């Protein structure tokens, strides 16, 4: 499993007065999508990991997104996520989001590349670490 | 200090397609208001407390709210908070929210009573505790 | 259909530093649950209604909630919603939320009564209306 | 006024179980910051504009962000926003976010470039328009 799919329904509250999905919401869903990818890959919840290995998760370091089409309540999004590239202590997470309107229309809604890292609590702040080998294996 | 005031500006994203503040947002602001009350009263951040006393904060157990008027972006809210009643291991937090429209109109927007408790991590889950005497003193 | 069920997975971002679902989030899900109830009952989206009848939705006027147990990421919630009582221009929406932990534990997480109304844009602000007879029929 | 400053306090609910600001929240604040820039520049609220000109706001088309440091509750952020470049029917909005910890520490927290456009409701969906000349004037 390298490419993982996730669905998300858009609710009324997820939209602005303009009637379209309020942008920041897409980041919420990609965050979920990211996390959903490792779990679906076999990784253990951050809950275990945080005690087992001391890994608190995968904070974001950078990201690039392009929105090409609008979306609104009732529409369902399909999120496709895969690991684009592995670096030394960070990886490139790719997400392609498509919108399915009522009446089955399907348009690409957004694309985003998220650069994240495995991290742990290092005294005061968080510290990145080399991606564990069982994680690269799993993914 | 028994009655604490807090302001909050309403943003565009805080509103629904209907053009008014999306309800759940008010809970976000009251949460902040609650917390802002103890801090303004003298309590130390949960950060310290959590190590000093082991108090993780004040989870909500119950609440009752009435919305009487709408609100929208650009409007500023004034939040008034005080401790209505102290029980044995819980307290009644009262919030009165007023809206000031552009053009200086002022209407009561909402009223809410939040029943909360001081809590700590008790092994698996959170546990309530008797309100510390220096907290009753402070408030 | 008088009692409607809805599931909701809890994500990492939906939790606070304390590790439990941040309260305001439950209101987000009940909002969705409310809306999901009419749709599942047969009502048309607010989108149509807003043009057909001019109904913008069902704003909340009051609500009472009790939280009895905590919840965290990975847990799945089951939301049960029904119309408790119909008044003249408002109704009582009842929600019972249960949490299913990993390891299949099932505890009631929260209960809430939301008093809402059918509304329309009345010039400056929103106005309530008598619940349409085809809505009472449907529900 | 080309460079506009905005402050934002971080609340407890704005953080994840890991104890740091949950990422998607930064987008919420930049959205506010963006909007705050035009208003502070002289533009009229979207409310007026939407009737006066029919401009619904400035949807985002693209964006690039880099997070360099963490942030947590109690910390105050300073947001600096300016228009980097004007294109034909779109502009480049630049945001530099700095964190001020308790104890007056000051670190750059994040940087982001948001590519947005002036838009209007074009029948079914939104349409971009040439940036009005009084807006370029104002900014």
């Amino acid at each position: 499993a390298r490419s993982i799919t996730m669905q998300q329904r858009i609710e009324f509250g997820d939209c602005d007065p303009a009637g379209i999905v309020w942008y920041p919401n897409y980041h919420r869903w990609l965050d979920a999508a990211s996390r959903n990818y490792f779990i679906k890959c076999g990784l253990p919840p951050w809950r275990q990991t945080v005690v087992e290995r001391g890994i608190v998760g995968t904070p974001i370091v950078s990201c690039n997104a392009s929105f090409v089409c609008t979306a609104s309540y009732d529409d369902v999004l399909t999120i496709e996520t895969c690991i684009k590239e592995w670096r030394r202590k960070s990886f490139v997470q790719r997400h392609s989001v498509s919108r399915t309107t009522p009446g089955g229309d399907v348009q690409l809604v957004m694309r985003a590349d998220e650069i994240r890292v495995f991290a742990m609590n290092d005294g005061e702040r968080l510290r990145a670490i080399e991606v564990p080998a069982d994680y690269i294996e799993l993914c």
